[PDB]
């Protein structure tokens, strides 16, 4: 259904920040520096420009300051400046709105174009940046729960096999997908920088962000932040986590920042840069899918998501999906889930797992 | 209500060793040994000794063929022979039924006495024990769930402060517990060899085990027995976690055995070995309490517990609680609990945290 | 000076096997399946296939029962089929001895082209290969020492920038080097996959195979293999390490097989594949650029490394490097090594750090 | 040869603080609390009180401006008040020099005795002490290298058996030691409170206070305070390690300070509560009964040890050791090592 342009696509390296509207800069800059150790490259009244430990790009998050939390842009590096070019193109082929910046949008960056993709998400494709101190040796600095690299994106969006195909033509290549029986697919996995993915899609209505993710070195940073986050009796912004993903094999955390923008902290996924890597189907009724140790998922990681901008900085309209809902086909009146296929022992009829219902 | 003996208590060591009935020996043994790697100091078609990664005495845990699964002793080491005869001396004058065997009960025990406890606990005391070869350095057989030590038991009975009492002039000293406001103790931590419990005391209907517990060296190793269950197919039996306990500190994990008998996982607690240890007292809607990170304690947690044995081998009869509920004061219908004392924000009513209910 | 083809290079996407002759094949299977935990594609009396917990091509390490111990074959997959004939265009042009095979030359790779490069190493290139059950979620064989990917060669080779120029044509990026302040290179790192390297050039006598290196998911999985070697009573074969590396920022062991083969493990390096990616140079004398802690490298470790066979599987004649050796100049007579740049405090002078 | 007193002896808990004697005070602080994220109890222009993150006693460290970089006292928290009245009559049968001060000696610290004992060591007996906040859930103050308890002392003393023998009178019981063939000990190390050691002795020229011993939760802790150090430019302060030891079976690092107090830092020996624990001998030409992997033991650290102070605050006169050397046995030019016990594969010869 969406075309596939004559135009090359710009050659795509990998997820590489977002912009973020918060509300209060204040009290995201508490959360973003002062809980989870991001690293300013910049800040003002207006906006706080965060990195990684490992990032020499100029940031890996911008937050900010505006009027309706939001995202207002996610972006990808591509490999060259004339792929900035190829990127403008491509999207006016497609019927896109688009914008170029020979100056970048945001401090630290440069020549950058931003779209308002066949979706609804504002991207950004950009290759000049200011290189900043890269400070993966830094352990002076190193915190308990240090944040080492983005990782990359996931976007809430109707149908995922359209948005699915788009990305594929750009590049992408899927890597895992969530599917049942009856030919929905709930969730696709897909990257260009050999992890398991730098954009995902779950299916529901939008377009809306669901998170950023980033990674950390080992299993225990990501203990920390959640024993940090009870320390500070904030356990209530700990969404979701910790667990083991079934998809992509990620030890994972899910939390809420001040304007619910929800995070993902991620570890350990594995290698997909080969062009025939499998690609994983897992069933939508396998209880170990999400959680592979079968804890159930919060019916909010499936209902709740951030807004996103179009160029104006408007908010962009949410179009409902009408494919089945993965919440309710699992823990919803009519759910089903299984812990091992074809037993009844294990499996859960109207429920969630481990002896919960939806509240 | 429990006086205290004129006789001296037994100077108490530790716990050593439980003794489970299971109703099928292999399946059992698949278990114990195949997933959570246990080592077998002896085994024959009617019981299978098992131990621990560190331990030199014989064994850690007996399971025992029988018509219904169980609880048949919950054992103690004494620091000398002559603490066997003071152990005798202090349950008769408590009025309690004794059986003393100068031949052991169990392989690889000597001298030792089984006693129906005032709060129906079938308990063993013994100093002699046939020492086995310490496996501490065998890292050719050390797997990546690795349960190196015994650390206590959770005993279920329906008036705590009854049994705290009772605890306390046997030398053990309380480190943590749960009350509410008016007056009401819902669970007591109590130790002899200087960590948090050798034993505890959960309010609710008993005598019943709750679970026995062994430790890891490291928060990965219990992160591994998940991934292990994850693989087998078996995560239906991964009953609550892994998380961090409030009370305690440490990492956990709760699994549940062939016959339901109920696991825990642990590392990571603290020294309370000085005899002004400090207490800590936890307000039974704290809900970091339990959970450190605020995930919902799965209400098969409160509610299911073993049966134990009298020194004949029936069961005990069980005694209600007529003291208030955990479960039906933090995550029943009528339930609340907070994460932040007096806050609204975050605070749960009628429900468990993350937004599930009772399923 | 090795020039550049005008033929287009292969696209090169990582490096996938090495096949290792080896002298006794039961003895390296009891090292690398036993003590190792390396998972076997496939075996017989004369060959033993083997793959780490995460990959799902056929194999990442092939052991050839032989008379000399020696490096038979380091393999890099590329993009598509017409990459095996782009290297072989390339290396035709280069005039180097090469060998193509439609079936491959070892079971579970298809077509496969072999050459003897300008630096007298036999690479393979391939894309053709027997797919496998990828082992990653199978939490049931996990190791609590497991080695879950191949990740790197290291190359020993007499000069470094006449090596350097050439991986660079065939589109290898460099990430870090080490150089002195007086125009030598001792080393250097270089990339196509997006990690700090897929093979690396070690400045000394060559050709050699430094070593071939395996990754795990964190570190205290490295500090098991010791555990396990002082447990099995084979801590002699523990050569250096463990570790943390100054380059490449990993958590690192280097241990040694049965016939000497040099193994390393390593994890959590970072993320390379942007194209200005920021190069790091160190300097040689620098004693915190290969063990961050300052730990002494031991003279073996420069000195040994394995011999390497052309495509008639003869071992390939050593030409002696005339550079200056990093051995030497850091840790031998008149050797020199600091702590802190232009601090006395801290210096190493005619020996190596550490007592 | 040190007689049992008839008086008995207190009842020690645990290993609960070192006070040492630095000589700047500044950089002190910069290497406790900054380097290695130690917890300020107290401090002002002469002195810095410092504890670990699951403690609640006043302070596991106590540095204290002086002339001389030395230990000042090394000291065992008691069962109660009553033992200090016990030390003191113990020791006063031993004939040693001792201190009573019913309002302790530094902050923090009640009433405390301070004795010059048998082998000329500073210890010190107290019970009271000030509570402070136990850190041990703050997390929001956790460091990725956080040190969590004080764990144990070693001591350098000429001869081994006869302190091994004062210290099990006085109630501590023998875990591990290294011997040879030819009857010599080397080191021995004992407890109270259920761990390897509380203290430790190396032979050697003494008294000398070889380290004092930090745990940590995980090895990954361990390697952080090294990845520090290297991020500091401070790799010349590790001095060994890190490893896994034989003896204890416990991950290790050794750290030198600005005054070269040597500090290890240790995590996850094993339990030895049980009154028949099994008592491990290696022998001392095993080359895996220091670092487990087999890493050289580098000579300074068999050499070089801190002075300790009499009660006066002078320096202690040390006794050189006459009986065979660890290091002269292993790694001097007669010296040997083995990986396994007979095989010539694996060994080291003055080497
Ligand atoms: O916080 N609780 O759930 C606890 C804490 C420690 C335990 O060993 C336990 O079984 C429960
Ligand atoms: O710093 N060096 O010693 C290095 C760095 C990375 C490596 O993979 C290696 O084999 C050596
Ligand atoms: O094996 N040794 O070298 C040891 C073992 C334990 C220790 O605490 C130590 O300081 C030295
Ligand atoms: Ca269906
Ligand atoms: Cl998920
Ligand atoms: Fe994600
Ligand atoms: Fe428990
Ligand atoms: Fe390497
Ligand atoms: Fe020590």
């Amino acid at each position: 259904e969406i075309p596939k342009p004559v135009a090359p696509a710009p050659d795509i390296l990998r997820c590489a920040y977002a912009e973020l509207v918060v509300t209060d800069l204040a009290k995201s800059r508490n959360f973003y520096v002062d809980v989870l150790g991001l690293h300013v490259s910049y800040e003002d009244e207006n906006q706080i420009y965060l990195r990684s430990f490992e990032e020499f790009i100029h940031h890996n998050l911008v937050l900010t300051k505006g009027p309706v939390a939001a995202l207002k842009a996610m972006a990808f590096r591509v490999r060259t400046p004339e792929d900035v070019d190829k990127a403008e193109a491509y999207y006016q082929e497609l019927g896109c709105r688009t914008e170029r910046r020979k100056d970048g949008f945001v401090k630290g960056i440069g020549d950058a174009l931003r779209v308002e993709d066949p979706l609804g998400f504002p991207y950004e494709f950009f290759f000049e940046t200011t290189h900043v101190e890269r400070l993966h040796m830094r352990y002076d600095l190193y915190s308990a729960g240090e944040l080492v690299r983005l990782d990359h994106f996931n976007q809430v969006t109707p149908d995922v096999p359209r948005g699915r195909k788009y990305l594929e033509d750009l590049g992408f290549r899927v890597t895992e997908d969530i599917q049942d029986d009856e030919g929905t697919t709930y969730a696709a996995w897909m990257h260009r920088k050999g992890t398991v993915h730098d954009t995902a899609l779950t299916g529901g209505n939008g377009p809306r962000l669901h998170h950023v993710a980033f990674s950390t070195h080992e299993k225990h940073n990501i203990i920390q932040i959640c024993d940090k986050m009870g320390a500070l009796r904030i356990s209530d912004r700990i969404e979701r986590g910790p667990g083991r993903h079934g998809v992509s094999n990620a030890f994972y955390l899910f939390i809420l920042d001040p304007d619910n923008h929800r995070i993902e902290i991620y570890t350990q996924d594995y290698y997909t840069g080969d062009p025939d890597n499998p690609t994983i189907t897992w069933n939508v009724h396998d209880n170990q899918r999400r959680d592979w140790w079968g804890n159930p998922v919060v019916p909010s990681w499936y209902t709740e998501a951030s807004k996103v901008l179009d160029l104006d900085g408007n908010v962009q309209e949410i179009i409902e999906r009408t494919d089945d809902s993965e919440l309710e086909v699992t823990i919803g009146a009519d759910g089903f889930s299984f812990t091992r296929a074809g037993d009844e022992d294990g499996s859960y009829h109207g429920q969630a797992s481990k002896g919960f219902k939806l509240g």
